[PDB]
C-alpha cells in the first residue's frame, strides 16, 4: 500500500490492543502539511454506558498518541458493535 | 470575534438544539483550504448507553451538516455531562 496506508495500519494496531476495544471501525487520517489529523471510530460492547465508552476512547487516544508520532490532532469516538 | 468564531458559533447553535444534547463541550474547526474540518464533543446525560449517545451524535451530525455550509468533514463524539 501507500505510505498513508502503512501509517493507518500502525494507528489501528495501537488502538486495537486497548482493553474494551472491539476493533477499529473507521479511520480518516490526512496530512495537513507535515502533521497527521485523524478521526477514529472504535467499536465497543453495547453494554457500555456513555462514560464507560468514553473512558475506552481516552485509553485509545493515550495509546495512539504515545506510540504513533506526527499526529497533531486525534478524535476518537465509539459505536456499539456486536461483532469483532 | 473573527470569521472563524462566527462560524463556530453557528455550528454550536445548530447542534445545541438537538434533543438530548447537553451543550457543546468542545469544537475544533479549521479551514483546510476552502473547506471546514470540524471535531465536536457534545455533552449528553450520563444515563445514556453508548448506542443512545451515538444516536444523539448522529442527529447532531445531520443537523449541523444540513444547516451549515462548507463543512467537508465533521466528527461528533459524546461525553457524559452532569450540568448544562
Amino acid at each position: 500500500g501507500s505510505h498513508m496506508e502503512a501509517v493507518q495500519n500502525r494507528i489501528v494496531e495501537a488502538a486495537e490492543r486497548v482493553p474494551g476495544v472491539r476493533g477499529v471501525i473507521h479511520l480518516r487520517a490526512r496530512y495537513v502539511g507535515q502533521d497527521i489529523w485523524a478521526n477514529m471510530i472504535i467499536g465497543v460492547d453495547p453494554e457500555n454506558t456513555v462514560e464507560q465508552a468514553h473512558e475506552i476512547c481516552e485509553a485509545v487516544q493515550a495509546a495512539v498518541c504515545g506510540k504513533i508520532r506526527r499526529i497533531e490532532s486525534l478524535h476518537v469516538s465509539a459505536e456499539a458493535r456486536e461483532i469483532g
